[PDB]
């Protein structure tokens, strides 16, 4: 009993932050923003929360799958609408799926990969026959207004897939996983929790921070090595890969991952220039981009891979199924 | 391939807020608190976060299982140490684990039950051979200091089990599940995210009816799935919502309260930690029957609910 991908959907908020806007706001330049990140625009949730974005992505994903019900709704997010409860139950209800198994999973930029492991396993174990997994984050709400580095990189969005029970020989079946963590380096990427004083005031200044230099080099190796492990597990060489869909960490990181694997860079699916780094949403948003562009091959050998806060990392191998755009 | 419970552990913070202390601070009474909630004391985390409590609970559960290591750590919590990342990776690291599969799961007071489903399924599907599940919450950090209802009810703590790969015939095997939600009713139990430009609140009256009805129905559904009647249960171990809710669930299910495991008087309502802390209490008291028919059940914010059936295994304290 396998878990099979059978639907894809996504949603990006309407508002866009350009380099020109960001340069004007923070008294910097267009050059600096592109140079450092290669990101030219990022979508900004504004008054919308992760729940709102997830709802739109999930509805589109259900239409894609040709299904009007699923047994489970899981959100991979670090930017839930509340501290308590999870966002997933509300999203499930707003999809007309009251009664569904629903919860949020926290694994930062590796959330979508961990999400696939969790939902895929629920289906394989017989606790659900179908599921929505939504990778969604609204990191823009959590950025320091004065910080040009993070504001240049991060954007908001949601991407969703539908999984169903199936056979391991079907296109879209999740074939092998690599999953890990290194909590010894937990402090490298962080958005602190609100203090009790901040909760009392009704104002928090708990902003996302990252050690950019320390994150770059490690991110490349972490994802490259994780891909290699899953390639070895499924019996593929790097050359057998048609599609590599990494967490869109930064512009340089994506090509650097290909370099380590001696994989042609053109095989890396990337839209980081148009949407920025959307954390848990990055992989399914990149998938949606590939599908829009007709890049994704029916039955093509594919690996999805992530690395992020925790630290966390992981990869999943599958053959890409026929998905309705 | 089943997931089998093979260890139990817990940790309560040292500090205790007694009814007498709370009565003194908010000008109420032991009588009012005990009548309303059934709570007589509760443990308060203070400077310790959920990560600290989870580490201690986890270490105890490993020792209970006779293991130094497992493949995975999941924390069921709504009060993690950070907004990003999860707390589970740090816990796994400090336990000396090897690149653990690690994340936090959010399902409020149903978190332990959802956790067993997620962790159990990871094991059953072959993604892990062993795992720690920690139900941990420090709700005291999120309560309004002037709110007598929530401060009377909630306490802090962590409880953990070890699960391992095994056979469905083994004692401790997770036998059947029920899991659900109703997000249309999300506003009944809530801790808002704080704006960067908000304490926990509950609608107690509305929550009471839903807690009783959803926990009762969830148990009935899981009983049907495993093939037991309520009268076959040796133990029901519910989320410790409050004493009146547990009594109403027992009556609704035609269960004697004597078979409902509860330590809410001693630890209060600890959200995700409530079920494993109740199990720990039961084992301490010598109440738990070796191989006994057991259902764990939760309901909470989301709204969420769910139940798991298993035969309780021989765990040596």
């Amino acid at each position: 009993r396998a878990a099979v991908v059978c639907g894809l959907g996504s949603y990006l908020p309407e508002a866009v932050l350009s380099n020109d806007m960001l340069a004007a706001e923070l008294d910097t330049s267009d050059a600096w923003i592109s140079s450092r990140t290669g990101v030219r625009q990022r979508h900004i949730a504004g008054d919308l929360g992760s729940g709102d974005l997830a709802l739109r992505a999930a509805s589109a994903a259900l239409a894609s799958a040709g299904l009007e019900r699923v047994d489970a709704v899981v959100l991979a997010t670090s930017t839930g609408d509340f501290c308590c409860p999870a966002t997933a139950p509300r999203v499930a209800a707003r999809l007309g799926l009251v009664g569904a198994l629903a919860f949020d999973l926290s694994a930062a930029a590796t959330g979508f990969v961990y999400g696939l492991a969790s939902v895929g396993s629920l289906i394989s174990a017989g606790l659900a026959d179908s599921a929505l997994l939504v990778g969604v984050d609204t990191f823009s709400h959590t950025l320091d207004p004065a910080d040009r580095s993070t504001r240049a990189l991060f954007g908001d969005g949601a991407g969703a897939v539908v999984l169903r029970a199936g056979d391991a020989e079907e296109e879209g079946a999740l074939l092998a996983f690599d999953l890990g963590s290194d909590g010894h380096q937990f402090d490298l990427l962080m958005t602190p929790a609100v203090s009790r004083a901040e909760r009392s005031s009704g104002q928090a200044s708990n902003y996302f921070r990252m050690d950019g230099k320390a994150v770059f080099g490690q991110a490349v190796t972490q994802m490259s090595d994780s891909v290699r492990r899953v390639l070895d597990r499924v019996g593929w060489q790097a050359s057998d890969l048609h599609h590599l869909v990494p967490h869109q960490a930064n512009t340089r990181i994506l090509a650097a991952v290909a370099d380590q694997l001696d994989l042609p860079v053109e095989r890396v699916v990337s839209n980081i220039a148009e949407v920025g780094n959307t954390v848990a949403a990055s992989i399914p948003l990149a998938l949606a981009h590939g599908l829009r562009q007709g890049i994704l091959r029916d039955g093509g050998n594919m690996v999805l891979t992530g690395f992020g806060a925790g630290l966390t990392w992981g990869s999943v191998a599958l053959r890409w199924p026929k998905i309705v755009p």
